[PDB]
């Protein structure tokens, strides 16, 4: 293959490659070489393909007609590695899922309703249903608004992505311990599956005011270690086993949120400190500030239902929260983020 | 209570009260009461009440916003019995169904969009989740159009009915007994589970052409004991147990269609013959002739994907078929109906 089809597009925080599974092989070898070719892999700047040389501009979002009946489209994600020639595809980016909606709609797969079209994403990486809310007034695809985000210049249009079985995504449980408090190394934390297995450790119990930047939390190796003996106890306890080379669950270290938030998190991704925080651990974090008796309620002040701002090292990021229910279970998130088309035509392959 | 406000729609060829459940009490008995007052349960012209005197006329749809963060709205359906003072909650009712849409418009439980309007529906009586699209030009919704279907006269909008879930609603299998033809009483039979669980058995190796009346079915008591015989063994067969006083599975005599459609059915509910068909019978009939290995493939030509139209004593039913996966898992289906509302305003009880 020499060329083929794409739409970069900025979704969120994120920009990478929109294409169509239509246009790329079935043999995983031959697609990830495809992809690793279109972004650039294996080069600092990406010099010789479209990724921007940071992990945040060497994505993909492969699209097509959705195989389940429940959902319109399927997403599956793709992390192409900067550095070395590698492609990753175990997360659910929720910010190039952004984008998903608007790309379905322009290229025909999906109807479009006019002011707004839902769009049912399911995304293949996670087995997670996402409800998309795109501005389409008279049935066209907007873009231009005055909705803002952290770490985009200007205002865009905005999309809303609402998560529909966020409960239990690895275990089936959105307690695996069974306790909304456990203890490890006799520090009260926090065990919950909600679009991310995470375990909720309380800065301060470490040491730690949680406030510190990303990379002085990565220097300090006798705390790592301390959240490894955490994670690879919360893990098991969790319903998995030896998640020493198993990307979850995901230590979440918490302190009271600075800047008039609900809470302030440093999120770990596992072993290295997330520069901002993933949304679906954004899902995670705020679902435990509504959940009764977790950890959380020993840490920051109630916050009931609503709009629920998290704080992480480069900004905070508004979830919404809701429950017609009783049960946990029945919780759901959304969040608002805002995409654009940035880039429509054929990319040539060395 | 004395009073409670109500709203009289046709749902397809049957007709009822749609209500919200806010104006019903929790206590499953008091409400069963109120629904009973109501239709005017126990005279069999229902003289004191609404309904018709009739099954088709003596429903109940109690609409909701939806517990479940994957649905737009919930569906409870109730029979209001005509001779006498009883409700049955067991049956997920597809022609009321088309109204639950237009219903929750209408009255504010879920925002318009145009041309059409996409609402969620989860009906409380299964889990089963289906998708209703209903006409909403300039976000109004439309009653009038020039769809047509048997045994309602006229023209009138047509409201679309895709089942989400109807795989292994009650199993958890398409065929719960691991195969597409099982043999009992030397009958080669088809166990499946779509939308209900149907065991489905040629007319003509009962000795029957199955294009009788279905009172002249049911005065043939030698027929109903070799239908019982093959059901109690179906069920036993499909991971139930003693279906000797369950309503399930529905056994459907086939045989091939005699006014162009695909195939002819007689439905047993299960033990007398349905003057039509459900729609979830619909579904799980029209689903083994698409699917490979089932008897139907030796009673009626191959129809593939698409339209199929399902023949019964009073009409004929179109089932539209879909699958973008491989598994019959991922075998989806939608029908087409019209609903109107009839009557707006207060039901004054006795």
């Amino acid at each position: 293959m020499k060329k083929i089809p794409c739409v970069m597009m900025r979704g969120g925080t994120s920009r990478g490659a929109f294409l169509l599974a239509e246009h790329l092989p079935e043999d995983q070898t031959q697609r990830d070489k495809i992809l690793m070719a279109i972004m650039g892999s294996g080069n600092d700047l990406e010099i010789d393909g479209i990724g921007g040389g940071n992990p945040l501009t060497s994505k993909v979002a492969i699209i097509s007609r959705s195989s389940d009946p429940r959902a319109d489209v399927d997403y599956l994600f793709a992390q192409v590695i900067v550095h070395e020639q590698r492609v990753d595809t175990t997360p659910n980016c929720g910010n190039m899922l952004s984008g998903v909606g608007a790309f379905a709609i322009e290229n025909g797969l999906i109807a479009a309703t006019s002011p707004v079209t839902r769009v049912r994403i399911r995304n293949v990486n996670t087995g997670t249903f996402i409800e998309a809310d795109v501005q389409t007034p008279n049935g066209v695809v907007e873009y231009e608004g005055s909705a803002r985000i952290d770490g985009v210049p200007g205002t865009a249009a905005p999309v809303a992505l609402t998560f529909l079985n966020a409960a239990g995504t690895k275990t089936g449980k959105v307690f695996p311990t069974d306790n909304q408090i456990d203890y490890f190394d006799d520090v009260p934390v926090t065990c919950i599956d909600m679009a991310m297995p995470v375990v909720i450790i309380p800065a301060e119990y470490l040491g730690k005011t949680g406030y510190e930047l990303p990379a002085e939390l990565d220097a300090d190796k006798a705390l790592l270690a301390r959240i490894e003996s955490i994670r690879l106890q919360a893990g098991k306890a969790m319903g998995l086993g030896d998640v020493s080379n198993m990307v979850i669950p995901k230590p979440v270290l918490i302190s009271p949120a600075q800047k008039g938030g609900a809470i302030n998190v440093r999120y770990f991704m596992p072993h290295s400190c997330h520069r901002a925080l993933a949304i679906t651990g954004a899902i995670a974090i705020s679902s435990s500030c509504a959940l009764e008796g977790t950890v959380t309620r020993q840490i920051v002040p109630s916050v009931g239902y609503g709009n629920i701002n998290i704080e992480h090292p480069s900004g905070a990021l508004d979830v919404h929260l809701s429950n017609e229910g009783q049960d946990a279970t029945t919780l759901r998130a959304s969040v608002i983020r805002t995409t654009r088309k940035i880039f429509s035509g054929e990319v040539y392959l060395p």
